[PDB]
């Protein structure tokens, strides 16, 4: 078994391994669109002796982090080991080589969506966003007297066909992704793919519709089998007014019993209703995972909470360096030191803290983060907290 | 229809209305235990002309709030309107009279557990704690290398019969409830009731067992019908070591497929495992609801985050007064003013903020909390945040 | 109503009756492939007065029986009576005529797959093979220290596209079918049909993949609706090493929870695992049914167990003749006699014994087989037993 | 942690561990009955330092093996490790000590029912009987013309109350258990327990009824929740006539849709019906597990098939000795040798072969049994086969 960058001859074998490894796999046509985001040396394959028995690659992404800072991000994807070649160290070998290439190329962070929760921790990935499914029984849903957009006169929201308003969705999404931690740039090829998935398929998904506001949109479709459930695939709102107006329109889908959405834990939807309990959490999972590739570059790049006073500490990342960390006026300075560590954690833990989805105090209670100073823990919690709640952009 | 404090003659009619209104009702014997917590003028009844068609009462409780401060709390309970007397304003009349008595008696806060989510908002109750059910597939659960209590030698945890270790459970609970916001004092009569529910009932619940550590306990029983599910009714851990040791023992229930617990959103359990996804959120609901009875008394009583710098604002509670609010060095001063309001919210919203379970920013995004100052919003978020995560003590 | 061999004009009416009688019916295109196996006078139709109200046919098959002996076999199929013409003796009339043609043509045995278990016994068919569905929870599956193909180095098994390795599947199947009782010759037209079913259908089955070893293959696909279940349509292994290697690869389908296969009761799979209970029997049914057309020809053709000493008896088949049966050195001699019968059974019972799937002792306990000699019963059990376990080839 | 025979002081701690380890546990009253079968030194406990954290014992049983031979059998039971003391080698230590005591006491075999399939193999237990659940849709069930007891006149079977016919059940069971491999002696205390379980329990099982024939009985009760399902707990038939007569009566339960029974793979029931498919296999599991304690004593004690000619081989049991094995005229002679092994297997494999439930050929195909001689394999298969099908007596 040898590990190499694939030649054009290797890709049929890679698409066979893909078809056999991923059930949700669209054929090589969607593969062509996504492949445009893979840089020249972004892919590795393992050959037996000879066929493709292992593969992994990364895509060039742009990830928004707290303080509206956009980082170049290596998006790991298309990771598969043939069922014939398990327990042979192929995943470890492929991840070691890609991380080498990612670090050398100058990416401060890598990111992925995990097929399983137990795999990627050991390679330094921490779950960094939380997917929160809300299911609304819209038959009972009444808007609170305080909820915006209740007054008389016309609606700001239009029911439209997605394909006829591409320019407007693109512009709204572009504003959203720059404002929200977890936001990703969505290139033209991924808009091509999204709007192609919007049409009905024979014995497949039903037609997608859009609700369009000047400052937000919702993409939804009736479920394949449950004809009383509308699934919102995507809601991007740049203003509170847009978010409320779009939910008034969704609750107006009078032929549905239930509206479901995969959102974030701080979605204000429940607070828009007279009965907060009607927006039920039906599912919760890790979304985006982060591997901090360069600790000082990552920690210096993001913004920190202004509310917490200037403080200095010494952070050790397990096999990731030891740093003098000074946080004040919403900025961090992170420099090499051999001074005694005040805080220790594995690389994955820093990934989990980085977008503010997990509290240092919570990780400390599980001993994933070690300090003897409870004051320092409070200061880290406050500093790493995100003003704008972290959301998940799109799966890759 | 007249509204009065019940005479001893009224209680048979109240127990009939109870039996017909609450499915989970134990007969008048458990009623006698709980009745010891109802003060002399703590109950109201509505009589038709004559039978009992409405009732409501409060119990004398002690509630822990951020800063380990214990408040006298009126626990509303046993609220019922006969199905014959709906839409007659009986609930509004009974709640108005009890709130009068509660306020006059000098309680700064009232609290309840809501049968429905859409009722109590309009009477000034806000959901203040969050119930989070975790279900662990213990067949896959492996403890992280970092998790405490992994080393060789004896176990700190004992499998015991609850009734034989009452003194130890009482002492552990008493330490827990004083340390954790949401904590309630559990009087002797409620320990009597808890340990009586621990025994098996013919065609009812199975026998309860306890896992006992010097600094924590877990009460659990096998589910009635699902014989591969253990339900943890209660886990009180005063230390991280106790919490981890108890979960090692629960994951050691080798005859079970699943362990479930109703816990809080910041439960560190998922972070103790190599696969965080194995601790699945299977249910989420409002726990304790709070009505702030005296705004200045409540706001001055709790502790605030030390990390946020001193700031001053003007808070208006809708029909609850307007106050100059100054927060610094973890303390609030809250005095009357006619100065222009910088922040406005209904009374229920303040209840939701008060134990730190809901962010001011989230409530602001739904327009439940109104300000023009985004800096002030960040400062409120930070100040009202609880260092120790808010938990739910016991339902009443 | 008249009974005749169909003219080319009759086939549209036969395909309509087929469409209305068989839900799993592919249109006339697959019908054309299978029709090549129907001999010139292999079909009967019943016409009302006039439309097709009844049909039945047989195909020319080659069936492997104990001792690796291959018998010409009439495979009954496409049997239907119009719902308008039930309880009119059409099935009895069509089966009588086909059995006449089959016997006169010189077939020693007829075979079918039964739509229902209660129909074919009365026409002399006995269930002769047993379908055994095993479902493996592959998340727990660990191979026993004794299981072959555990050592270090490369895998003998390749993940491939079925259509690209037709020649290899054909050659492996051809070796398997000649070695295993129940084996059937699979002609080129049925390989055409199998490899056409291997591709995904819109709103239909998912793509089929193959695991290929020099001495075995497995064809599998992810279930339509249960995306955590892989269904093995076919596993043909000529060696124990091939069988184990293919199951190691199937247990390596890490994205699946469950692997299911329709196999035989003696499948060694459970014994390859540390926990035999993980290979759960989820379904059990009659597979191939046999009608012995010529008792002496059938009994003389198959091999018998060498372990049992030479013995002689007199077998009466109900309306099928009486025979002096001498079994020794693994061979039978079966000659006409009027000597007193020592063993009596209906024709269907002999079909059930013939491939070794059912014990004479078991049939005797239900009085389907009558003797007064318990020693003779032990000798029949031993003699008719198959060294190589009976398997089911493909449904027809 | 120390390992000792329990003192009378230890038993409360053992009953607590029992209650917490076994859901199907009846309290100490049934425990007293079963405890009469535990010999003086039949129990071990592990104490921490001090409480009971581990226990295991054996009961004195009598097991019928092929040739109607009755062996003294150590029935392992009540095996539990506290959830606080997992992965501490307590099971290995307790099993090592009990096996020492069992071997020294002169038991040729040990037996158990396994809570899980993956535990007991490594301690030398092989699954030796197969539980086969048949569910009959009795609404369609018609008896075959050949089935016994179809003729006119009175029924041989009586519907009775179990408690009123104890003497008759005892005598029928005693005949059955001496005739059938897997049969166990059922002492008076276990008849006391069985007839106490026959009565209805409030919110528990429904009343048991009996069908009584001179040569067989069936004990059945309507399911707790499925009121159209009758569960046969036990059917013991000494004759084919009794078996058929009892099933005619069970199929006469006209208020039921379904009759279910946990039986053996060779149950002739399906062959009694015109539609064999109506007796559906709904569940299949290992029943009794055997550990051969003394290889020569066990192999010399059982009877072998008379049909197979005399043969000699050399059997090695992994860490269980090497023996010259000569089988002829239905008897084995098994003597020590250092001659080259012709057959090798682990101790557990011999347990699986011993009652004839598993074929040597099947175990060989999984490499659990190793020989280079296919003729020797055929001879072992034939010799170890049981004339009378192996059944499961009662769980312990
Ligand atoms: C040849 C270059 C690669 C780049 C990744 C890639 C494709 S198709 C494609 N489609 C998608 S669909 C969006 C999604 O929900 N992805 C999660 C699951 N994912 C795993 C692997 C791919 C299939 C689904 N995503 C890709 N990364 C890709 C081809
Ligand atoms: C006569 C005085 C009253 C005081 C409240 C009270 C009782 S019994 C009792 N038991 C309980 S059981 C604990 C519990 O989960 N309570 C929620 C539902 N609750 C609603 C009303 C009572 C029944 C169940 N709780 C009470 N407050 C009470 C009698
Ligand atoms: C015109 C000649 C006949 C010969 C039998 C025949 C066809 S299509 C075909 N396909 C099949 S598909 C393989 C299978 O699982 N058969 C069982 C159910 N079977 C019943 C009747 C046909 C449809 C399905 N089988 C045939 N015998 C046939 C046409
Ligand atoms: C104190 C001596 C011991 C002897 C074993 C023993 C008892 S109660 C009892 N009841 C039973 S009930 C029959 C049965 O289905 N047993 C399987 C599960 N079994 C596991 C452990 C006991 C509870 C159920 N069986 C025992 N061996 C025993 C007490
Ligand atoms: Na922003
Ligand atoms: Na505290
Ligand atoms: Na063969
Ligand atoms: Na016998």
């Amino acid at each position: 078994v040898t590990l190499c960058s694939p030649t054009e001859d290797d890709w049929p074998g890679m698409f066979l391994l893909a078809a056999a490894s991923f059930t949700d796999f669209i054929g090589p046509e969607s593969a062509t669109a996504w492949r445009t985001l893979v840089p020249t040396d972004g892919a590795v394959v393992v050959r037996d002796g000879s066929e493709v028995v292992g593969m992994a690659l990364y895509m060039d992404l742009r990830l928004t982090v707290p303080g509206e800072v956009v980082l170049p991000t290596a998006g790991l994807s298309f990771v598969a080991v043939a069922p014939t070649h398990r327990r042979r160290g192929l995943l470890r070998a492929m991840c070691a080589e890609l991380h080498r290439r990612i670090a050398d190329s100058g990416y401060p962070v890598a990111a992925l969506h995990a097929s399983e929760g137990g795999i990627y921790g050991r390679f330094g990935y921490g779950p960094a966003t939380t997917l929160h499914e809300l299911t609304v029984d819209r038959r009972f849903a009444r808007f609170h007297a305080d909820a915006p957009g209740g007054g008389l006169g016309g609606s700001s929201v239009r029911l439209v066909r997605p394909t006829e308003h591409r320019g407007e969705f693109e512009a709204i999404y572009e504003r959203w992704r720059q404002q929200v931690p977890g936001g990703l740039l969505r290139p033209q090829v991924l808009w091509d793919e999204l709007l192609a998935e919007a049409k009905a398929a024979p014995g497949g998904d039903r037609e997608s519709f859009a609700l369009l506001h000047p400052d937000g949109y919702a993409l939804y479709r009736v479920d394949r089998t449950d004809l009383k459930l509308a699934r919102v695939s995507e809601l991007r709102a740049v203003t509170a007014d847009a978010h409320c107006a779009l939910w008034r329109a969704l609750i107006g889908l009078d032929s549905m019993e239930r509206i479901s959405i995969i959102t974030h834990p701080q979605d204000p939807l429940p607070h828009l209703l007279t009965d907060t309990r009607l927006a039920r959490t039906t599912w919760r999972q890790d979304g985006l995972w982060l591997r901090i590739m360069n600790v000082p570059a990552a920690l210096e790049a993001r913004g920190y909470a202004h509310e917490v006073g200037e403080f200095s500490t010494v952070l050790e990342v397990s096999d990731g360096g030891r740093f003098a960390l000074k946080i004040g006026d919403g900025r961090a300075r992170c420099t090499p030191t051999d001074a005694a560590a005040e805080i220790e954690m594995d690389r994955d833990v820093l990934g989990s803290l980085y977008l503010g989805a997990h509290r240092a105090s919570t990780l400390a209670a599980a001993n994933r983060l070690r300090t003897k100073d409870s004051q320092l823990l409070r200061r880290l919690d406050a500093a790493f907290a995100s003003d704008v709640p972290v959301q998940t952009a799109f799966e890759f």
